[PDB]
């Protein structure tokens, strides 16, 4: 309860959040303080996605890592398939292959974390 008790009072205090949101990250920060820079980070993002461009990255890197599960940096058709069944849906492999190229720059079949990061700024 020391750095722990810095985030807190910095989450009272971002501006922007509303107030159910800083409920939000208060409570589960009082159930779970060892999780403190993480809910900082964020609430940071939520607050100010412009200004916050390396906890909005942070957090973006571990959703990639969510996808790429051998970390080859690198999202495979297979491993968006592997997730995907694994929530309970059933793509057709044509789907999957469509879904990759929808947000695929070079072109390569695969998706690398820039092309992750375009297609999360895209829709907001
Ligand atoms: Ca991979
Ligand atoms: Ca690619």
């Amino acid at each position: 309860n020391k750095e722990q008790q810095n985030a807190f009072y910095e989450i009272l205090h971002l501006p922007n959040l509303n107030e159910e949101q800083r409920n939000a990250f208060i409570q589960s920060l009082k159930d779970d303080p060892s999780q403190s820079a993480n809910l900082l980070a964020e609430a940071k993002c939520l607050n100010d996605a412009q200004a916050a461009a390396e906890e909005c990255i942070a957090e973006f890197k571990e959703a990639f890592s969510l996808f790429d599960k051998d970390g080859d940096g690198t999202i495979t058709t297979k491993e968006l398939g592997t997730v995907m069944r694994s929530l309970g849906q059933n793509p057709t492999e044509a789907e999957l292959q469509d879904m990759i190229n929808e947000v695929d720059a070079d072109g390569n079949g695969t998706i690398d974390f820039p092309e992750f990061l375009t297609m999360m700024a895209r829709k907001m």
